[PDB]
C-alpha cells in the first residue's frame, strides 16, 4: 500500500476502549474519537491503528462481539469523513473479518497469526495486508532472542502463505514490549538492523512504553523524547513505518532521518 | 574534564550580543542571561558555552575589547553563582586568555585555531581544554569532504602540540554549517562516524541550524524534532558532546540513545 522506501510512513494510534476516553459512557466518544483520527491526519498520519482492544499490559481480554461494538461504528465513520487507511488491531479473525468487509486495509495481530487459527486465512480471503508482530508468554528465550524472533516471523509467514496471502502484503513487527523484559527490549532495539535479511517492511512501536520509562522515569505521556529517539534509530535501522501517539512530532523527526539516510 | 564514553554530555548555549535581549541596553541583562545558565543547569546541561560575538550567519564581527565587555561579567557571575563549567565560544586568543584567567574550562573556537595565530599557545599557557571545530570560506572542496576535515583536524591538532597542549585537551567538531551547503551538511552527518578514527572525543551542533530547516520549514525554534534527531544519530556515531539551545529535550533524548548503545 505505501512506496516503501521512498519514506519513513507513520501510523496513528486510535483506542476506542471505554478508558481511553474521560466520560466511558457519553454516546459523544464516537465523534470524540473521529475528531482525533481528524487531529492525526492533519499531523501527517499515514494510517490509523484502530483498536478496540488494549494490548496494553494488564488491560481485561474484550469478546470480540463487544469488540466489534467499539470498533465498527468508527469504521464507518473513519471511511465516509477521512480519506485514510486504517488498520485494525486485532488478534481475533472475526473481528478482523468484519473490518476487512467494511473496508479497512491492514489487520495489525499482536500475536502474529498464532493467537486465532481463522486469522491467515481471513487475511488472505480479503487481500489484506498484514503486520505480524513478534509475541510470546514471559521472557524466556533458549536461543539468541534476535534468532528466536527471525524463527517466529519464518513460521508466521509460511502460516500466511499456505492461506494464499502474497509476501507483498506482509509487513514484520518485533514487538517492543511483549514478551520481553528491559535489558531484552534494548538488546532487540540495538540489533533491530538484523530484521533487514528478512527482506520485509518493518514496522516499530515503542511510543510511551515502560522501557522508554524505566529510562526516563516520568508519565507515559513525557516520554515523547525517548520515543522520537527509537523513531530516528528505528528508521536508520530500516523500519519503514513507526506506530506513535504524537504523530506531528514523531514525523518530524523522521524527515530529518529519512534527508540523511534515505536516497 | 568529563569522563568521555561513560554517557553524552550537553553543552547549553549562551549567547550575549544585543540582539539576544529583549532589551539590548537593559542593565539587567546581566542578571537575565544569569537566570537562563541557571535554567540550563537544572534542566541538565554539563557546561555551558558563552559568546559575546554570534557566529550564527550574517551576524557582524565584534572587535575584541566589545566581545570582552560582553562576557567578563558573566563568566564572573557564572562562576561565583554556578558551579558548571564555561565554554568560551570565541577565536580570539586574547578573548580567550582573559576568559582563561578567570576560569573559564575550555575555548571553544570556530576556527580552529587557524584565525588567530596566538590561540594555541594562550591554550597551552592555561592548560585549557579546546574544542577544534572545522571552518573554511565557502562551500568548495577538491577531495572527498570528510577526507578534508580530516586533514583540517591534523594541521589544528599539530599546531596545538607544538605549542603542548595535551592530546587528552582536544574535543574535535565537524562544523555543521560552517563553509558547508545543504548537501554537504547531510552528508557529514551521514559520514559522521568516519571521526571515530581519530581517536579525539566529538563535539556536534546543529540545533536550529538552517540544515534542520530546509527540512523542516518552520521557524528556528520549531525544528527541535529535527535536532534531536541529529542529537541521536549523533550519539550513535560517536558523538560525546552536543551543543543545543533545548537541554532538556535533548539530554532526554540522549540519555534514550545512550542506554541503547552505550555499554
Ligand atoms: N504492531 C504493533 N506494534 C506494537 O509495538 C504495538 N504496541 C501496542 C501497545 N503495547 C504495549 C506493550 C508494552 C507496553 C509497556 O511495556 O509499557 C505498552 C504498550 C499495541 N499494538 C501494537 N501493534
Ligand atoms: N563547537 C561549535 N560547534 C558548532 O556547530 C557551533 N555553531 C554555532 C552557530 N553557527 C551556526 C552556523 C550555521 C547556521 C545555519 O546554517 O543556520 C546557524 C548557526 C556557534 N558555535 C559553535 N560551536
Amino acid at each position: 500500500m505505501f512506496d516503501y522506501g521512498k519514506r519513513t510512513y507513520i501510523m496513528g494510534i486510535l483506542n476506542v476502549t471505554p478508558d481511553s476516553f474521560s466520560d466511558g459512557g457519553d454516546f459523544n466518544n464516537l465523534d470524540i474519537a473521529i475528531q482525533h483520527a481528524k487531529d492525526m491526519v492533519d499531523q501527517g498520519a499515514d494510517i490509523i491503528d484502530l483498536g478496540g482492544e488494549s494490548t496494553r499490559p494488564g488491560h481485561s481480554y474484550v469478546d470480540s462481539d463487544e469488540e466489534l461494538r467499539r470498533v465498527i461504528p468508527v469504521i464507518k465513520k473513519l471511511k465516509q469523513e477521512l480519506d485514510i487507511p486504517i488498520s485494525i488491531d486485532t488478534y481475533k479473525a472475526d473481528v478482523a473479518e468484519e473490518a476487512l468487509k467494511l473496508g479497512v486495509t491492514m489487520v495489525n495481530d499482536v500475536w502474529g497469526l498464532r493467537k486465532d487459527k481463522n486469522m491467515a486465512s481471513v487475511i488472505g480471503k480479503y487481500d489484506a495486508e498484514v503486520c505480524i508482530m513478534h509475541n510470546q508468554d514471559g521472557t524466556n528465550y533458549d536461543k539468541d532472542i534476535m534468532e528466536s524472533i527471525k524463527d517466529f516471523f519464518k513460521v508466521s509467514i509460511e502460516m500466511a502463505m499456505s492461506c494464499g496471502v502474497k509476501k507483498e502484503k506482509i509487513v514484520l513487527d518485533p514487538g517492543v514490549g511483549f514478551g520481553k523484559d528491559f535489558e531484552q527490549n534494548i538488546e532487540v532495539l540495538r540489533r533491530l538492523n538484523e530484521l533487514k535479511d528478512l527482506g520485509y517492511p518493518i514496522l516499530l512501536g515503542t511510543s510511551r512504553k515502560s522501557v522508554i520509562g524505566k529510562v526516563l522515569p516520568v508519565e507515559p505521556k513525557k516520554r515523547l523524547e525517548g520515543t522520537i529517539a527509537t523513531t530516528v534509530l528505528g528508521i536508520r535501522d530500516g523500519v519503514d513505518i513507526v506506530r506513535v501517539h504524537d504523530v506531528y512530532e514523531n514525523l518530524m523527526a523522521a524527515r530529518m532521518t529519512d534527508a540523511i539516510y534515505r536516497k
